[PDB]
């Protein structure tokens, strides 16, 4: 038949490698293109895309290093381990690089063994069935029944702010810096911004976040603000309603001029203001692939305006930019194309965890989205704010430069549990929220239970595992409406 | 006046304090008795019972100290933190003691604020409505509509093994030793024994477990054996099918003579062989409260053979000896008696976690109980063995004394995920099992999902949180039956980046 391939995948990240391997499982001929355009600062990397190289994986290793710093500062001596420690940025980088190298190789092999032809070049569309790449500086064209776009995004730097592109780094550079970043400015109170600032502060760097308005826009306000309260109490500085308007090299430092007329010097400036979909090189306009006002491909069912051309992951408008969503969309697409499946993701139940110094895991609706959808009177919020048992016994203290009196000694309680329930459906759980340690580990299971239609009664009749934080979800009784105190001061942990 | 009290509770542990505070909530007059008989080695403590003083709370703080030791030995340098460290046993004890003291005080207050009359004396039954206690060396009797027994257990030491009672410690003593235990023998591959041996080894002590037969009897074999495999690779020694027959003091050490004719010196010997219900002081025989052959009270629905007398917690036959089971039974009993409730616990869905150096959380049936109940052919086991991402990148190594060659450097993979499903019910999940870090944190949620009737399909269509270990439960595909390798060697953690 008139096609060299059954499936050509442009992009070897979470979406692309998943689609490609699953297609190849059904005896289909599959080619995958992945090439890394260097960052605004010349950083590049191997196969596996944003999550493997410059996202979830390295961020989680840096978070782990941060939790180790925190445990050593706050906890080690109290639990009988008298420790002296010094942090060496280049050692942590070296451990990240070595683990990511192992994963680059692991994914190359996974593709070859999985009968996918991997090509390390930039691909572009020629027509609805044809893709072009260079190979020894010689354009080649290959034909496919089906084409999948999964090119992901890259960090966005404001072109209007002078010096930004030249002098600032992004998430593409932060995990691999040859030198420690020293005094750091992070612009963006997005999850990437807060996570990045959170681990740089925990690791002992002088850290400042420029937050234009509010933290974690779209996320539950109560939880988003508890995180910022905790980050402030552990030494992150926040400029609220302020952004850079100018960025200059003054000798070895970066002089940043702020929108409130203030000035401050930093060693490192990192933009975490968002990401644009990397689609400009794809030749979408000429082929008839429709894009939204944001530049994202219109494909609410993975199918673009061109019926031989599909898209998944961060480049698709109206879906969360998360790795598991990219992967499962790639696998389900592969099955629908080649195994007679008609299964899509249920986008109502996409859980997420933010890996801030205390983590935040949720699925379903914030208090705000719940109140907006069902009305204030059909909503109950059950919640509890408490300390992990082990942390309670550690007596974690504020740095002495942030003390306000003789009874402000303690860090905030590390945990917050909240269920958002609809009264007119026997208190059905429509929102689950947990701030605290291991929040992703806690939320995964609860997210399944919430998807299966768990009620507040189901949560009350649930037997707890003791001692855990997650057992708190079985004895929540204080409501926001009641106006009574949701703090628990006694240290039984999750209760 | 018919009865002085609505409810009298004998025992101020998890069951008793929960029943008592909940009864008092409904305007009922409530008395609670708690007194601590000293351990075989003279150790005593305040209000709150086994979990607060000599169980879950101190065990979990010692485990945390162990995780800290492990993180500093294995991980700190790799994650950029060059450290020097030394362990001080008495400092950890002091941090435990301070936190437990705060909890003793917190519970005294919680009872007074909650309108419960707390009495620090031993109580016994006089008849179906009467209990006796001493007070300034003067016997007093008080009358109640209802009496609740929640006296818990105490560690059991074999009377048959000479020197055992005199020279050995139990879980009652281990958290408060004034001196570090040094070289330690633990008898029992029960959860208490393994957890105890696990943290003493992690904390740098020369540790040995005398295991009569198998680890964690009643628990899933595959998971129980992964734990012992991991504990062995990190320095715990296991004597299999061997137990002490004699225990003697040679100077300041304890010479232990074993059933296989072998002999060895230890600084500390700890019996974790199990626990007997503390009911001998209660005068049960004379009142007509029926007990099993094990001495546990027969009360399958909390009601004893005497209908005014109830029981909850560790003393009741045929229920798990866990704190949340004690608490919820206490609360539900209080509600049935005084708030017109008719709710009992569903004993089919009681999750538990063992806090071994890698933890083990589960709910429902082992592979063994699943195969026995439904038959081998109506059972699928889906599983994956892998490493946490962070642990994978740390390259955790065996201690040099257990190395056999140049390729046995690595610790076992830290994680094992397993679902046990029934084919004839569209692969309904009847058993959930997770070995690895934060296993209780992972299991709590899944336990609820499994109770609500989650299928293998539900698990496969579940969106992952990345990077976690718990996302592995969304992509399990290898079956035991398939005989294929369930190991993954690459370090994407629980999930796949693609
Ligand atoms: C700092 C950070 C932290 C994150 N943390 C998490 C987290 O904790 N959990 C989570 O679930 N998600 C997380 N994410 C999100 C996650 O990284 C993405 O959602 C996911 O990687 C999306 O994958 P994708 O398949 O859309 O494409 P990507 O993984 O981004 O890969 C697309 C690939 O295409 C390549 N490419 C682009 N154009 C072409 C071309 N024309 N030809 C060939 N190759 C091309 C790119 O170089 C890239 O390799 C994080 C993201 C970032 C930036
Ligand atoms: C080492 C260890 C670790 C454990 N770890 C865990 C764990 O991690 N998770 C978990 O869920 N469970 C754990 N447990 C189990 C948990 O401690 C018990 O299941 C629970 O505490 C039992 O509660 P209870 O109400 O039956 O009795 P207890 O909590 O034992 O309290 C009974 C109280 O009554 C007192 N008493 C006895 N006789 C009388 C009398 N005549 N008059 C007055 N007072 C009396 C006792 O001294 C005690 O104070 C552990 C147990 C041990 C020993």
């Amino acid at each position: 038949l008139t096609f060299m391939y059954d499936l050509v995948v442009i992009g070897g990240g979470s979406g692309g490698m998943a689609a490609a391997k699953e297609a190849a499982k059904y005896g289909k001929k599959v080619a995958l293109f992945d090439f890394v355009k260097p960052s605004t600062q010349g950083t590049k990397w191997g196969l596996g895309g944003t999550c493997v190289n410059v996202g979830c994986v390295p961020k989680k290793l840096m978070h782990y290093s941060a939790l180790i710093a925190s445990s050593i500062h706050h906890d080690a001596q109290m639990f009988g381990h008298k420790t002296s420690s010094s942090f060496e940025w280049g050692k942590l980088v070296e451990t990240l690089r070595n683990h990511i190298r192992m994963l680059n190789f692991s994914y190359r092999t996974g593709l070859r063994v999985g009968n996918v032809e991997y090509i390390n070049a930039l691909a572009k569309l020629i027509d609805p069935h044809s893709v072009e790449y260079e190979d020894n500086g010689q354009k080649k064209t290959i034909t496919s029944r089906y084409i999948l776009l999964a090119t992901g995004g890259r960090p966005s730097i404001p072109e209007t702010v002078p010096g930004a592109i030249q002098y600032s780094i992004t998430s593409d550079d932060i995990f691999f810096l040859s030198k420690s970043p020293g005094k750091t400015l992070v612009i963006g109170a997005s999850y990437i911004g807060l996570e990045t600032a959170g681990f740089l502060n925990e690791l002992g760097f002088d850290t400042t976040v420029a937050m234009r308005s509010i933290p974690l826009r779209g996320f539950d306000r109560q939880c988003s603000e508890k995180i910022v309260e905790y980050m402030k109490a552990t030494g992150t500085k926040f400029l609220v309603g302020v952004v850079p308007i100018n960025i200059e090299k003054v000798n070895e430092n970066i002089k940043v001029s702020f929108s409130d007329g203030s000035v401050e010097e930093f060693e490192t400036v990192l933009y975490a203001t968002g990401r644009n979909p990397d689609v400009k090189g794809l030749n979408l306009n000429a082929i008839g692939v429709e894009v939204s006002d944001s530049g994202k491909i219109i494909a609410p069912k993975d199918a673009t305006s061109v019926p031989s051309i599909f898209a998944v992951g961060d480049i698709v408008e109206g879906r969360p930019e998360l790795t598991p969503v990219a992967v499962k969309a790639g696998i389900l697409l592969a099955r629908r194309l080649f195994a007679g499946s008609n299964e899509f993701i249920d986008y109502d139940f996409v859980p997420t965890t933010v890996f801030t110094p205390i983590e935040y895991g949720h699925v379903g609706l914030s208090s705000e989205a719940a109140i907006a959808k069902y009305g204030e009177d059909d909503i109950e919020e059950y919640l509890s704010e408490f300390s992990t048992l082990e942390i309670a016994a550690a007596h974690r203290e504020k740095p002495e430069h942030l003390r306000e009196n003789e009874m402000d000694f303690a860090l905030p309680l590390n945990c917050l549990a909240k269920l958002v329930v609809v009264k007119s459906q026997g208190e059905k759980v429509v929102g689950f929220h947990f701030v605290g340690p291991n929040a992703g580990e806690i939320t995964q299971g609860f997210s399944l239970a919430v998807k299966l239609g768990a009620t507040k009664k189901d949560f009350d009749d649930m037997i707890g595992i003791h001692p855990t934080d997650a057992e708190v979800f079985g004895i929540l009784e204080v409501t926001k409406r009641s106006g009574e105190s949701f703090v628990s001061s006694g240290g039984c942990g999750g209760g």
